[PDB]
């Protein structure tokens, strides 16, 4: 399993991630250093040096010789150790060491006790701490993605799947004879809402990941759905056409009470929340072709956001609420800065669909057509970095990036 980088950033910050020292006999159950290096490269903000070109492989700050690293243009080295415990757990230790002085200086350090299943998790935790210390931006390496796969054969061709952001640890959430679409994460990462065609008439359900339990929210015609959980965890937004056209509704999760949020004769769908859990961006066809609008759930006249381009839809509001990532259309992923109206087309892939922003706002996952198939694509929100997720055994659509985990 590997994230294929199709456009690297050659000016990314050089860093040294030393292979962690294994403190036991034989070989370690995971290579923590390799994962940390892969993570930092996947962020688009670092260029980890090849181990073969390292001047030494220190495992603690006292062993670091700063001159050897600065001479190679590297001002930070990640070092570490993995120690097996008697009970079969491991202690994963790391130190982030500044090499800009005469002796190493520690910028961050930590230790983690985990069993085998969470060694990759511990490596992502290292990556997160290093990333935030060096960039000031919170790391998203511990996150998951959800997506839908249509396999070419079998009784249950449609599967809602989850994996780590980097493609490892794939599991199946739900399988179905009939299409599945539009998964949406609860902000605590414990549930996913999605739309299903299984029962006949289409339905919106919420599935609890821990035990597979499924709650029915609503059933409706084919074009309804498009769920989105509010960031504060209290509400689920979605689109129903029972008024005579698609309109936005929110359900109070606690009471199950559903209230109508837009009341236009036009079709209004694809809600996405602003950080305040009070405002929604959404797609409306009131002007003819789809454009993106904003409305407050507590009342007020909707306001059009996207005034540039013939068509704009499937908007995702950034975690900080300052920009949209959306589909502009022939159809590409684009960023729009809300304060300035500045629009940046981010991709040149074919038939780009359904972008989802990582919880630190630095990266976008979306799907596109590559040849005869739909595949998952990554692009940085500044457009400099591009990659492709490892292929799956079938057509893949509707990616949704998890919250922080």
């Amino acid at each position: 399993v590997r994230i294929e980088i199709t456009q690297g950033v050659d000016s990314a910050r050089p860093i040294g991630v030393v292979p962690f020292k294994w403190m036991g006999p034989g070989t370690p159950p995971e290579e923590i250093g390799a994962i940390v290096g892969a993570d930092l490269r996947n962020s688009g903000k670092f260029n980890p040096i090849d181990a073969a070109r390292m001047p030494q492989q220190p495992s603690t700050a006292a062993e670091v010789t700063p001159a050897a690293w600065t001479a190679l243009g590297i001002d930070a080295v990640v070092v570490g150790q993995v120690q097996p415990s008697a009970d079969g757990s491991y202690v994963v230790s790391y130190q982030l060491v500044d090499t800009s002085g005469s002796a190493g200086s520690i910028l961050a350090q930590n230790q983690y006790k985990v069993t085998k299943q969470w060694l990759r998790y511990s490596a992502h935790t290292v990556s997160d701490e290093v990333f935030e210390k060096l960039t000031g931006i919170k790391g998203a390496f511990r996150t998951r993605i959800a997506y839908v796969v249509k396999t070419n054969g079998g009784k249950f061709p449609h599967e809602l799947r989850v994996s780590d952001y980097d493609g490892y640890n794939q599991f199946v959430v739900h399988r179905s004879p009939e299409p599945l679409m539009s998964p949406a994460w609860s902000p605590d990462g414990s549930k996913i809402a999605y739309v299903t065609f299984e029962s006949g008439k289409s339905a919106l359900v919420i599935q609890t990941l821990a035990n597979g339990a499924i709650r029915q929210v609503a059933s409706f015609p084919r074009h309804n759905g498009a769920p989105a959980f509010s960031p504060d965890g209290t509400k689920l937004a979605f689109a129903l056409s029972k008024s005579g056209s698609l309109n936005l509704y929110v359900m109070d999760l606690a009471s199950g009470q559903i209230s109508q949020v837009t009341d236009g004769r036009s079709n209004n769908t694809e809600p996405s929340w602003f950080p305040d859990s009070q405002n929604l961006a959404y797609t409306s066809d009131q002007g003819g072709r789809p454009q993106v609008y904003k409305v407050n759930i507590n009342g007020g006249v909707p306001q059009r956001i996207t005034w540039e381009g013939s068509q704009n839809q499937n908007a995702d509001v950034s975690p900080d609420g300052k920009f949209l990532v959306l589909v502009s259309s022939a159809q590409h992923i684009a960023k729009q800065d809300l304060e300035t109206g500045a629009v940046q087309v981010l991709t040149d892939t074919l038939l780009d669909e359904t972008p989802s922003i990582a919880p630190n706002g630095t990266m976008v996952i979306y799907s596109s057509t590559q040849g005869l198939g739909s595949v998952l694509q990554l692009v940085s929100t500044d457009g400099r970095f591009k990659a492709r997720l490892p292929a799956t055994d079938g057509q893949v659509k509707f990616p949704a990036w998890s919250p922080y985990l």
